[PDB]
């Protein structure tokens, strides 16, 4: 199971139009905040019970039900219902990331009894939006229908004043991923997208360590986001900005700052419990 497009679906801008409206004043779920720098947020389309009070996810085998928000979104039902099987369904989400803003490298499923089969459907996008896997980044265009490998270290970023929205479906883990996307076109080859992001520097390097002259309680938020925020625009690891931390805070010599970075890895890409949540 490598990331990759499973499959490309015609978009009815008019219906779709329709839909975006209504989710740009939609109530987003301040759930799993503890993974954002800044705007990265989702609402639930479906889910275990259909409620919309329903907004953290575990592993669960009911065909998911629309939410309310989901029943008002009746072209994003209709994709739904027409190229993924619905018995398959355990979480439908709208996962919007607005101007600047990220979600920090993390892998997914640690705190599940399981896996899921995590699919996007990118609906509004941009240039400036990107996606990243290990070494790698990438750009999932409208339309298209991607397998994600969220037990990989990655992250999405959108770095236009416009916001992105992708409907994020997370399938259940044990079915065949080759027949997980229906009545979708075969995408044709493309010419392979180049990555355009700076050389890593020993410059760019020390730079990112001096902060250790000043990192503290303060502003340790801020530098968190900026860390997570250069494997968009450098040659580097997606998890290379724990590394980071970890030297900065070492260097600086405070026992908290350490034990925090520390955790902080830890969390995003180790180890975590069921509903356990990182402050930070
Ligand atoms: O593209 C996004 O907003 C989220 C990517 C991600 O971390 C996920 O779907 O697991
Ligand atoms: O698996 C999930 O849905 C949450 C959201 C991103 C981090 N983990
Ligand atoms: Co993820």
């Amino acid at each position: 199971a490598t990331t990759r497009i499973l499959g490309v679906v015609q978009l009815d801008q008019r219906r779709l139009t329709d839909d975006l409206a209504v989710l740009a004043k939609s109530n987003f779920s301040s759930e799993y905040s503890d993974f954002a720098c800044g705007r990265w947020e989702f609402c639930m389309l479906r889910n275990q019970s259909g409620k919309q009070e329903e907004q953290r996810v575990v592993v669960h085998e009911t065909p998911a039900l629309a939410t309310p928000l989901g029943q008002s979104l009746p072209y994003l039902n209709e994709l739904l219902d027409n190229h993924f099987d619905r018995d398959s369904i355990r979480y439908a989400r709208i996962i919007r990331i607005s101007e600047n803003a990220c979600i920090i490298p993390h892998r997914d499923y640690l705190e599940l009894e399981g896996k899921f089969i995590r699919v996007h459907l990118v609906l509004d996008t941009n240039e400036k939006c990107s996606n990243t896997e290990e070494n790698n980044i990438f750009h999932m265009g409208r339309g298209e229908i991607w397998f994600l490998d969220a037990s990989l270290p990655h992250s999405a970023g959108c770095f236009s004043p416009t916001p992105r929205l992708h409907l994020v479906v997370d399938i259940e883990g044990t079915r065949s991923l080759e027949e997980v996307a229906i009545n979708v076109e075969q995408p044709s080859a493309r010419n392979a997208t180049v990555d355009t992001r700076k050389e890593w520097t020993d410059e760019t390097l020390e730079s990112v360590l001096g902060f250790s002259e000043i990192i503290s309680e303060a502003n340790y938020r801020e530098i968190v986001a900026i860390l997570a925020k250069l494997h968009f625009f450098h040659k580097v690891h997606c998890v290379d900005m724990y590394g980071w931390l970890k030297e900065i805070c070492r260097r600086r010599g405070e026992p908290a700052l350490i034990e925090k970075a520390n955790s902080l890895e830890r969390f995003y890409l180790i180890d975590r419990a069921a509903g356990e949540v990182m402050t930070y």
